[PDB]
Parts: structure tokens; sequence; C-alpha cells
């Protein structure tokens, strides 16, 4: 078998058995991507909070029989890009997160956790489940915990959430062993070189078996209460009913014990509820300023796939979830609904750090797979292992009039799904902007943008950045005009004249003279980076796998050298005359679903490549291999 699987076990006794690199998909299962760094931005949106935090325990994958651990050829999914709010991503499905959702999570420096569940139940069965994964060695520590640990340092995830709903007579008087689980494992991953985090959900009492108190209280502390330094849980996840007085104790719990009340993620039920419809007890949880005095929990945000009927809904429905109704993360809640989007109420983060961003507002879907403009995989496609940084803000604009929409562009991209397209009739002479990244980029002589774009006609387009924490953009030689045409266009701006001077913000600016009627600008990508240079080609490349379905069509995978200057990589065919996108992936070893040739095709081999994508957005040469099918088309 060659697709590569999520990874499941049906006992403890085959988790004892697990050892690294024993399955023969673990190649693939890997995450490639270190956990990013990111900076916390100037607050924009009067409301928000820094300390308040949002953890999404979110079905990231996809439910069909025999899909793929890394995507598949599908647009439709999960295509997760609002990163820029998030504490963290829990896994739900499973254990053991998919590379695809580690990857991704990773690239924009959010943790990804895995989650160990325990059945709401009270058979023996379960009970037993439960019990056995505490057994102890005679020293006292958890071989389980270790079994975790292990894996989470070698497919290169961050933790877990313990959704701990199993009840009974032998459950009971387990909360001191499972609470000293929590602390073991903590001891144990210091001692490996790979720190973990816990999440616990407000389930399973210290001393009672199961009950929801709503918050942390006097039945469930125990999880929370630290050894000094160390702690059990690091999150705590609040059931759904939490209210006024339930919330206050909480915090008076959390005080008392010595810990951070915002490490207290209050439940939302979004499944039931219906994603951003879903009723909040709002008044319960902002304090007198209107601002969070706890955390936020997201229960199944997922489900928001299920609001509309498309892979562009998709991302439009995820906008009023994070951003709110009102569509810009600086403004307020609308007077005619409920629901807070998350920007209202969370400060953003941006792992756009260092002396190099590069962006092609990847999104790890498209209908497509764009290369310099020019479509190259001619079908649909999910592989958010590549997913890249998207917008921190969508959409912050201003204007001397009306405001152009800003959405996604899954007709037409510069590299990869999509582009950002800003459109619309303009009515008469209008200046304008839209502040797109929150960012932390030192500038040296070296340092050079680089802007794909398209289209403008009817206006002068500027890209200009803030040199100052507080996103003014008053610095003239910070504002770059763009050369406008019908055409994809790559421009390399010189960013010397900034030499010593940090930029924190990239806006676009429209000047339009009179009416322009249905006006489009596509900004495709963005780069900021002192490095021009192509990434070495990856060395090494062969067909390690194949199975042939006939002589047209066959599953492969592919393995290869790659270097610390790869972001990613991406592997064609030679399809007759032309180079054709297959897949993209942060990893060296890829599986392709589909090696295809067409009824014209001649002789009995075929040319793939691989080429490394840069951190500073630029292609390597190409590594070529030649796939065998053994036989012709027509024999
Ligand atoms: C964490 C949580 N663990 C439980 C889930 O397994 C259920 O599906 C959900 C049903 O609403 O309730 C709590 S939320």
């Amino acid at each position: 078998t060659l697709k590569p699987k999520e990874i499941k076990f049906n006992s403890w006794e085959e988790l004892l058995k697990w050892e690294p690199g024993a399955r023969e998909d673990d190649a693939i299962n890997r995450g490639s991507v270190v956990l990013a760094s990111r900076r916390t931005g100037h607050l924009v949106n009067e409301k928000a909070s820094k300390e308040a935090k949002v953890q999404a325990l979110s079905n990231t994958n996809s439910k069909a029989k025999d899909h793929a651990s890394v995507g598949g050829e599908e647009f439709k999914a999960y295509a997760f890009d609002y990163w820029q709010y998030l504490d963290s991503m829990v896994f739900w499905e499973g254990l053991v997160p998919t590379p695809d959702v580690i990857d991704a999570g990773h690239r924009n420096g959010v943790p990804v956790y895995g989650t160990l569940f325990f059945n709401w139940s009270n058979s023996i069965a379960d009970q037993e489940r439960f019990a056995e994964a505490l057994k102890q060695d005679a020293d006292g520590s958890f071989p389980i915990a270790r079994k975790l640990v292990d894996m989470a340092k070698y497919y290169g995830y961050d933790g877990y959430f313990i959704n701990q709903e199993t009840t009974g007579d032998l459950v009971k008087p387990l909360g001191e062993k499972m609470r000293q689980f929590m602390l073991y494992s903590k001891e144990y991953a210091a001692k490996v070189n790979h720190p973990i985090k816990y999440s616990w959900y407000d389930a399973m009492t210290y001393n009672y078996g199961r009950y929801h108190q709503d918050g942390l209280g006097e039945y469930n502390y125990q999880f929370m209460q630290p050894e000094g330094d160390k702690v059990p849980a690091d999150n705590f996840f609040a059931n759904f009913n939490w209210d006024k007085a339930k919330n206050d104790y909480t915090i008076a719990t959390a005080n008392w014990i010595g810990r951070n009340p915002y490490d207290v993620f209050a439940g939302l039920e979004l499944q039931q509820g219906g994603s951003y419809k879903t009723k909040v007890k709002w008044n319960d949880i902002l304090d007198e300023n209107g601002k969070l005095r706890l955390s936020l929990g997201l229960f199944a945000p997922d489900t928001i796939t299920s609001l509309g009927k498309t892979g562009e809904d998709y991302h439009k429905n995820e906008d009023i979830f994070f951003t709110g109704y009102q569509g810009d993360p600086t403004g307020q809640k609308p007077g005619d609904k409920d629901w807070y989007g998350i920007a209202n109420l969370v400060a953003d983060r941006t792992p756009a750090v260092g002396n190099t961003f590069t962006t092609s507002f990847n999104t790890g879907h498209g209908k497509k797979w764009f290369v310099d403009g020019k479509v190259s995989k001619d079908s649909e496609w999910n592989y958010r292992s590549v997913s890249g940084v998207l917008p921190t803000w969508r959409w912050w604009q201003t204007s001397t009039g009306e405001k152009l929409r800003a959405e996604y562009d899954f007709t037409d991209a510069y590299n990869g799904g999509n582009s950002l397209k800003f459109s619309g009739d303009v009515a008469g002479k209008t200046d304008q902007d839209v502040r797109l990244y929150s960012t932390k980029l030192e500038v040296t002589e070296k340092t050079k943008l680089r802007v794909a774009h398209k289209g403008g006609k009817g206006s002068k387009v500027y890209m200009a950045f803030s040199t100052t924490p507080d996103y003014k953009f008053d610095d003239a030689d910070a504002w770059k005009e763009l050369t406008l045409s019908d055409n994809w266009t790559n421009e390399e701006f010189d960013l010397s004249s900034l030499a010593g001077k940090t930029i924190y913000a990239v806006k676009l600016f429209f000047e339009h003279e009179g009416a322009v009627k249905d006006y489009q600008f596509n900004l495709g990508q963005l780069t900021i980076s002192d490095n021009h240079q192509e990434p070495q080609s990856p060395t090494s490349f062969s067909v390690v796998k194949q199975s042939l379905k006939n002589a047209q069509e066959a599953e492969a995978v592919v393995q290869f050298k790659g270097n610390k200057d790869a972001d990613f990589y991406e592997v064609y065919e030679k399809d007759g005359d032309s180079w054709k996108l297959l897949t993209g992936s942060s990893s060296t070893t890829i599986y392709l679903p589909k090696v295809s040739r067409s009824a014209s095709a001649q002789g009995t081999t075929q040319e793939l490549k691989v080429v490394a994508v840069g951190k500073n957005g630029v292609r390597s040469e190409a590594a070529t291999t030649t796939f065998d099918w053994g036989m012709t088309v027509k024999d």
C-alpha cells in the first residue's frame, strides 16, 4: 500500500509496540516544518485582548474511506488559514495529527495537538481502557506517557488534548494517577528534548468520576494545580454551560491555586450551535469594558464547512467567524448581530518575522495549481502541507469614498491555488488602502521587495510599508508604485534606502482619478528578503515505490534530499511536451496518487521532476528522474 494513512491504534498493547520508523508510511506521516515563532503586534481593535487565547478543537480531515493523510485530489477541505487568532489547533479525530495539519500550523507559528479520547461511558471495557493507560513501572513512570511523548517528537507535534469522559467505580479513585501521568509526561518530554503541552477537558473530577463544572472549581482544580514550576494540564477546556457565577468561580479558583485564568478556555458548542450562529452568553464572559475575562474554546468549528456549498464559501464563512460581520478586524460588532468576530475580542499574531517573508496566498487547496501565473495542475487539490501565510487582517480598509471588495481568487493565481482580488465599480475619484500584514522584518542593504500582480487598469497602485510598531505609513522611502499591466508580472524593488529600519506592516494603496466600471486588481505574491538566490536543487531523487493501475495510470512514492533553504517542494510529470504539477509537500517523501500518460504517449518511460520552492519565494533548478511503466500505452 502506497497511500499514506492516519495513524490509529486498536489497543494500548499496539501503542506499546510502536517504534520510530517501523511503519511503511512513517516517512510521509512525519511533520516537516518546525514550529515558527510569532510576534504579537500593536492592537488594532479597541475591544481586543492580548491575554485572551483561542483553542480550536477541529475534525480537520476528510472522513472518506481510504482518504490520504496528506490531502487529496479534491478542492473542498478544512483549508484553515486563520492561524493569526489561534493559540493552538487540536486535531480532534485522533491521537496523531496528520502532516498536512502539522505543517500548515507550524509554518504559521501555531502548535498542533493530537487528542487522547476516553469514551463517554461507564462500561467495564471503557473503564479498563482508561485504567490501562495509567499503568506504572516500578519506578512510578508511565510507559504509555513515554510513547505519547515519543510519537510527538518523532512526527513533530506539540502535545495532546485529553478528553476523559469515562466514568464509574474503577475510574473514581484514579484522579491522582491521571494528574501524575500528565506531570510525568513533562519530566520525560524535557528529558528527550521535546516539550509537550496537555489540554484537559472539564469532565473527569479528581475523586468523583465524570461531572462537568462548566468551569474550574472545587472538584477539578487538582488537574491545574502546579508543582511549583511544572503543571499537569497546561490548558483547561471548560464545559459549555458556563455563566457569570461559574466564570467568577473559575477566575477565583485559578488565582487561588496560582494559575492564569486565561489558561481556562470557555467552551463554545459550535456543532449543535451552527458555527457563528451559535448562541453565546457573551455578557457572562465580557467585563465592564466589553473585554474577554477568560479564553475561548472552539468546539467543532470545522462545522462551518456545512454552512456553504463551495470551497470559496468556506473562506467567506470563516471571515464572519474570525473577523466578524462588520468585515474589518478594526471594527465593532454590528448593532443587528449577536456574534462577535474573534478579531473583535482577540489580538492577532504574526509569523512574518526576521529578514525573510514570502507568500503567494496558498490556502492549501485550489481548483487548479498555478506556476508563475500559468495553469500547471489543471484540476482540484488539497495538500495543506504547503499552506502559506495569509493576510493578518481580512480586511482592514479605509477610503475617501467607497471600498473595493477584497476576496480570494481561485480563478487566477500566481503560484498555488489562489491570489487576492480587489474589485468593484469605482464611482469616481477615490483614494483607498488595504492593510494586509502585521510583520517584524529587519531591513539590510541587501533587502529587496518582489511583488507579483495583475490588472489595475484605470488606477495607480502602490505597496507601502510601515516602519513603526503603531503602523503609521509616513515614510517616503517605504512607498513603491507598481507598474500595471493586464498580464501577471513580477517586479523587484530595492529596499536598501530603508536599511537598519524594521518593517511592521504591509499595505496596498489605490488611486482612481474617475469612475471605473468593474475595476479589478490581483495581488499574487509578496516577498521581502535579503536573499535573491535560487535554493539548491534537490538531490538523490528517485521513485521508491509504484503501483500501476494500467499502462496510463499509476500511484507512486518519490523521495529525495532537500536543503534548509527550501520552504516546500513541488513534483511534476512530463505529459507529452508539457510539464504539469502533480502535488506539493513540505516533506522530502511525497505520494503521487496519479502519474498518468495519454493515449498518444510514446515509449515505456516518463520523466518526473521535483523543484524546491525557497523560503525566499524563488524556485530551484529541477531534479529529474524517470518513471518506468515497463510497457507502452498500446501494448
Ligand atoms: C471537549 C469535549 N468533549 C465532549 C465531546 O466528545 C462531545 O462530542 C461534545 C458534545 O457536545 O461534548 C464534549 S466537548
